[PDB]
């Protein structure tokens, strides 16, 4: 019984990692990622230069999930590039390296940079086009002519293998559109869906407030509210995007919750609410979780049942 | 003391209502809904011809809230026409009739014929705009020019006040461009926040199938899972809609989430999978439950909060 993945030219111990965000923003949390049991692990998102992001409280949690305006906060490129060039220990696992520059040149100006690392050193890149917390730069996959224009000139700047940060759809002619879209680009090869479900409102009852200080309170959304909007995301590209992976985030709490990804189509899992709260011996909990439901179902590697959710008649 | 309130030239006993859809299709539901203790009540969506709806299993609730692709189920709009016209004590509550055509000439041929039994006898139209669960026809309130066209045509061939059931939206552009799409639109004077939140998936586990039968499983999701989205489109357009009231729907199973709902804007409570799953007994245990919490902060009206969330800073 196995939980390795052989994908995009390299091999993964494990289908988990952490998502976007959490757990990956210094060299400290970068090392301590690289020694939890993940299988990989992917970077901040940056931008060209360093930022602050958003007053405090931009972060919290719930039982239900979490809300967040985390906004710009980033140790810059010139970091996570060093980062990957210099000090990621690759024998342990792959790493991803998340980039969200706020024009399309920005981004292309890193992309130029990541390259020659990408080419030796192994990095991954994923591009982030679903932020939903910068106000005036709404989630760019939402306007599907800026997306085309992003996936151009970046597929043109670095011309090697990446993939996309989506954000959550909720309709079944954006999923068609979006998917035709990323299907124009051959040198995307995997599609992470989903980011944060945008612009929640958390009101606590006691106080009558909001709970975080950014935009009025709004923020995007993670954990359990999101985890069928997940399951939707993953299983609509999988079904759209034969050619590409999907990588599923969103939801995951359980060696259960990973094994409905799975079967909705994902091939790598990312955790991030959930990391958040339970830091990451997370990792060897959901190891061990998904190996227990794929022992009594007589599964013995994860290609058995990926994308094998069965619909009704 | 009591929750009694005045809106669009009716008086309700308190803000609490079902949502459209549940527990309103047939006359039997109608009559209990009027039996009950809510404020008010809303007929089940109707098309001009009856339709049966989508092949079952089309509804399944869980801990965290509910799937549905109910499709097209209704006993069509002359029904609902004569329940209004001559059917409907209006000596108990107000009743609101919703309409969904599959075109603007059809919901055009409806609000023509239910414009003398909206002058007759107050019925008020709840004219919805996002559907999520008609293959080919996408929710409506997603394409903004539609949108448009379609409140042009309706208030012209109407002429009288009315409200429109909106689907939620998870970006500022978007809250921004629906809400001046609104506000050009006088008549428009309630705006339900939300419907459903479309086309999540549920998956279950053991038999690694999904669980409801048409669209592959795709479905709208409503419940725990939505809450904190129904808040922010609620104060979204609440904010952004100043001449308008806002109807709050969306994950409420207690009377404090129906406080957080009103904190937010809301002038009326819809209640959707609770009620489903409760049974229109929860109307007297969520307005027992907002007094209680209105009186442990000494609140005595719904006004002295409504819309008063407070932000951070
Ligand atoms: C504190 C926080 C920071 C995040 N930062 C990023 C980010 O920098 N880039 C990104 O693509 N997504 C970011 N996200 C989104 C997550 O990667 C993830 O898509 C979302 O939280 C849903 O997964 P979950 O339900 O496991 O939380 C962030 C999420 C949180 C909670
Ligand atoms: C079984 C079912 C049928 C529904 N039918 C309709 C409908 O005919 N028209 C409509 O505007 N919304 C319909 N909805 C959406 C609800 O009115 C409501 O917007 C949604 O369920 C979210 O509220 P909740 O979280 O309380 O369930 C339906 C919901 C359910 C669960
Ligand atoms: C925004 C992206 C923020 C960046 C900061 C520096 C570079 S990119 C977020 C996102 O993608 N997902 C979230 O849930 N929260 C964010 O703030
Ligand atoms: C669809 C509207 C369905 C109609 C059937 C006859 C006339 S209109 C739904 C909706 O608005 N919200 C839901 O959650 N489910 C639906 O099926």
């Amino acid at each position: 019984m196995c939980l390795k993945l052989n994908l995009l030219d390299h091999v993964f111990a494990n289908p988990f990692m952490n998502a976007a965000g959490v757990l990956c923003s210094t060299e400290e949390d970068l090392r301590c990622m690289t020694a939890s049991s993940s299988g990989a692990l992917v970077s901040k998102s940056c931008t060209s230069a360093p930022r602050d992001g958003n007053p405090e409280p931009r972060y919290m949690a719930f039982p239900l999930g979490s809300i967040n305006s985390m906004g710009l906060p980033n140790l810059g490129f010139d970091f996570y590039l060093k980062y990957a060039s210099d000090l990621h220990d690759y024998s342990k696992k792959p790493l991803f390296l998340s980039i969200s520059g706020l024009s399309v040149e920005e981004n292309v100006a890193m992309v130029r940079r990541l390259a020659p690392v990408a080419q030796e050193k192994g990095v991954l890149l994923e591009l982030n086009l679903s932020c939903p917390n910068v106000p005036g730069k709404p989630q760019v996959a939402y306007d599907f002519e800026a997306m085309r224009t992003y996936l151009q000139q970046v597929s043109l700047a670095y011309g090697l293998p990446f993939g996309v940060k989506m954000p959550p759809y909720f309709d079944i002619a954006h999923f068609d559109t979006a998917a035709a879209v990323l299907n124009e680009f051959p040198l995307v090869k995997f599609v992470t869906c989903v980011n944060s479900v945008g612009n929640g409102l958390v009101i606590d009852a006691e106080s009558e407030s909001v709970v975080i200080k950014p935009k009025q309170g709004f923020g995007g959304l993670g954990g359990k509210y999101i985890l069928p909007t997940a399951l939707a995301n993953v299983n609509a590209f999988y079904r759209r995007c034969p050619d590409k992976l999907v990588f599923g985030c969103g939801g995951v709490y359980s060696g259960e919750d990973a094994f409905l990804h799975i079967l909705a189509g994902a091939s790598m899992v990312q955790v991030g609410t959930a990391l958040q709260e339970e830091g990451p011996g997370i990792f060897t909990r959901l190891e061990d979780e998904l190996l227990e439901i794929m022992a009594r179902k007589g599964y013995r590697t994860l290609e058995e049942f990926r994308g094998r959710v069965k619909t009704i008649e």
